[PDB]
């Protein structure tokens, strides 16, 4: 089997991206944030506390044929900006772009933070990382992933993110016409539950390229890239008046600045991120000062190549029995 479903970014800005989702019998459409930096699927629905709901759709499981309550088990979740949410669990189907897996964990909240009621365009999250990652206790639950798998034509997913426009998640194949060159394979490691890879390096506009492992995540539930001071620094060195301000929160640049470019390594392969995909705009409305869409990893303790760096490409999530990440460019 194989699916194919559309993702649409949720603003002008691409702050994160909305993929529609069919859950229960007959099919309740919601539209979830696809993270390959998580393993619960989790939902908006009947049971979320009233005041927090504002906006949007929400799952009822006592709408649904199919749905059965997961007796005894509950979810708690925090993510990486502050935000959480949590509750109880549902079996029921669920299907994205025609791929369809019966008795999947659905997690149904309770309760979800400010930041999840404030946003009315995410109806919910659907984690794709290791299903090591999984919050349901006391019996840790299988991603939509890892369920759909054995039934794939082949183990993979892919997600080839639009700037400023909508992309594609393509599960169980790898559309061929989506990429140009080659796909380059890169190892990855599952101990910490994430597709963790190590960059060979990176360069800033047509600047030389700087051999240098840079271990980070693959996480399409992230908006910026994150990397190492040394190498944010090196970058908005690199642009007229920019400079890391700890009242916004990070690096901020003149609205009227051009951006270099920002190229990657993948193995002796390399990946460029256009200057125009850095801009995440003015930091309050009518400023001319802007956000930028590289910022320091220093204190979150991981590296991130969140939707900046993976919407630059094409790239396949390999979860055959030793895993791999694929990058081509498009």
């Amino acid at each position: 089997s194989t699916g194919s479903a559309t993702t649409t970014p949720i603003d002008s800005l691409d702050d994160a991206y909305i993929t529609p989702v069919q859950i229960g019998t007959p099919a309740q459409t919601l539209n979830l944030d696809f993270d390959t930096g998580s393993s619960d699927l989790w939902v908006f629905s009947s049971e979320t506390t009233a005041s927090e709901v504002d906006g949007q759709t929400i799952y009822t499981p006592s709408k649904s044929t199919t749905a059965k309550l997961l007796s005894g088990a509950t979810w708690s979740i925090s993510y990486g900006d502050g935000s959480s949410s949590s509750g109880d669990v549902y079996t029921d189907t669920v299907s994205v772009g025609g791929l369809t897996v019966t008795g999947q964990a659905v997690e149904s909240a309770k309760k979800v933070s400010s930041s999840f009621t404030e946003d009315s365009t995410i109806d919910g999250l659907l984690g794709l990382a290791f299903s090591t990652l999984n919050t349901v206790s006391p019996t840790q639950q299988k991603t939509f992933f890892d369920n759909a798998k054995a039934s794939l034509d082949s183990p993979v997913f892919t997600a080839d993110l639009g700037y400023h426009a909508p992309g594609t998640y393509n599960f169980g194949f790898i559309d061929t016409t989506a990429y140009t060159g080659s796909i380059t394979y890169t190892a990855v490691s599952t101990k910490q539950g994430f597709w963790e890879w190590t960059s060979t390096g990176y360069a800033v506009g047509s600047g030389t390229f700087k051999s240098t492992s840079i271990d980070g995540i693959a996480d399409t539930g992230t908006t910026l890239l994150y990397l190492p001071a040394t190498v944010v620094s090196a970058y908005w060195a690199q642009v007229s008046g920019a400079k890391s301000s700890s009242s916004v929160g990070g690096y901020v640049f003149p609205c009227s600045a051009t951006l270099p470019s920002f190229t990657f390594g993948v193995g002796s392969a390399r990946i460029v991120i256009p200057g125009d995909y850095i801009d995440f705009g003015p930091i309050s409305t009518g400023s001319s000062s802007c956000f930028g869409g590289i910022q320091s990893s220093a204190g979150i303790g991981i590296n991130i190549f969140g939707d900046v760096a993976l919407k630059a490409a094409f790239v396949v999530f390999n979860g055959a029995t030793t895993p791999t990440l694929g990058f081509a460019s498009k």
